């Protein structure tokens, strides 16, 4: 599923991400924008043999099981395929654990490089919500 910007904002809020660990909804929308372009089925291979999955590009190195990332953990206790669902519940639940892990949203390198410090409220501008 490819979400609209306000559509995704609404789904994130509905799943309790809005202001989770102090990160406003715009931060999360901006992160999803640069990680997946709002596409739930986005997958990208890392040079180290791990893969990033879904709307927020969660890495198999730590967070989910894809059965092909030697020595990886599955800290969200989830198949990586569950992160590609049109329903964002799994991705959100896992993102909650990632953002709680000590470095906040810096865990998303695209967020640090393209969202951090910017006018992130633009992302939710005009959205009913
Ligand atoms: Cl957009
Ligand atoms: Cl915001
Ligand atoms: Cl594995
Ligand atoms: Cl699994
Ligand atoms: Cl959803
Ligand atoms: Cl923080
Ligand atoms: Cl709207």
């Amino acid at each position: 599923k490819v979400f609209g910007r306000c559509e995704l904002a609404a789904a994130m809020k509905r799943h309790g991400l809005d202001n989770y660990r102090g990160y406003s909804l715009g931060n999360w929308v901006c992160a999803a924008k640069f990680e997946s372009n709002f596409n739930t089925q986005a997958t990208n291979r890392n040079t180290d043999g791990s893969t990033d999955y879904g709307i927020l590009q969660i890495n198999s190195r730590w967070w989910c099981n894809d059965g092909r990332t030697p020595g990886s953990r599955n800290l969200c206790n989830i198949p990586c395929s569950a992160l590609l669902s049109s329903d964002i519940t799994a991705s959100v639940n896992c993102a909650k654990k990632i953002v709680s892990d000590g470095n906040g949203m810096n865990a998303w390198v695209a967020w640090r490089n393209r969202c951090k410090g910017t006018d992130v409220q633009a992302w939710i501008r005009g959205c009913r919500l």
